[PDB]
């Protein structure tokens, strides 16, 4: 249970639901087949915003994690459970205007992934203990212009059977500045692009200890 509730660039946050959708409930999406898994949604509430946050191309911005939009600490306890291991992802989807796109279907191409390390110790567990900083690189080579990004957590403690693994997901708007174009992703569609046979979804991650973990969805983007 966990909002990414802020986006910090250029190591200025840029404010409590600036530029990024953020519902009031943090509760997961469980059926990867519905709508809400491109940028949250039903059951939960989704608030708007006109902000588009302009980032430069080939830099980083930070994705920040909160338990609930009223959490002002960046604690452990702040951010997630501990309970909550699993990977962490980013994925952009280029649109013609941030603030109205929704974010359901074909587009999306994947630019962050941190599962499992060879320490045994997970992404999400990096945001957790990290103040809830999730950094993501934005391509360089991708095309200019309007981008939602969606950072996600999938917490598995519970995903034995499916259902059970917890997409917690929100959406930024974006304006890249200074991508070349150089190279045009393949992409794939929220929802379609997980489902709940996949190997990183249905996981026992207690029985037996996992030692590597396959994150779903398809390659990360490179330039
Ligand atoms: C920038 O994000 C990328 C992932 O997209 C990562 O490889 C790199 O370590 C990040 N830079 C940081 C955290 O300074
Ligand atoms: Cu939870």
């Amino acid at each position: 249970h966990t909002i990414f509730s802020s986006l910090e660039v250029n190591g200025v946050n840029q404010g409590l639901g600036e530029g990024v959708r953020v519902p009031t409930y943090n509760g997961p999406i469980e059926d990867v087949t519905s709508a809400s898994i491109a940028c949250n949604g039903s059951p939960n509430t989704v608030a708007s915003t006109s902000k588009v946050i302009t980032v430069q191309a080939g830099t980083n911005v930070t994705a920040i994690w909160r338990y609930m939009l009223s959490t002002t600490g960046d604690s452990p306890a702040d951010v997630m459970d501990s309970s909550h291991k699993g990977p962490t992802i980013a994925y952009l989807k280029k649109v013609d205007n941030a603030a109205t796109a929704s974010g359901v279907g074909n587009g999306w191409f994947k630019i962050q992934q941190d599962g499992m390390d060879s320490s045994g110790v997970w992404g999400t567990e990096r945001v957790i203990n990290g103040k809830g900083r999730h950094s993501i690189k934005i391509p360089e080579c991708i095309a200019p212009g309007q981008y939602l990004l969606r950072a996600e957590m999938i917490a598995l403690h519970a995903a034995s059977n499916y259902p059970g693994a917890q997409f917690y997901m929100e959406c930024a708007q974006l304006n890249v500045v200074g991508g070349t174009g150089a190279k045009t992703p393949s992409t794939v569609s929220f929802p379609g692009a997980y489902s709940g046979s996949d190997p990183g979804v249905k996981i026992s991650i207690y029985w037996p200890p996992v030692t590597a973990y396959t994150v779903p969805g398809p390659s990360v983007f490179t330039c």
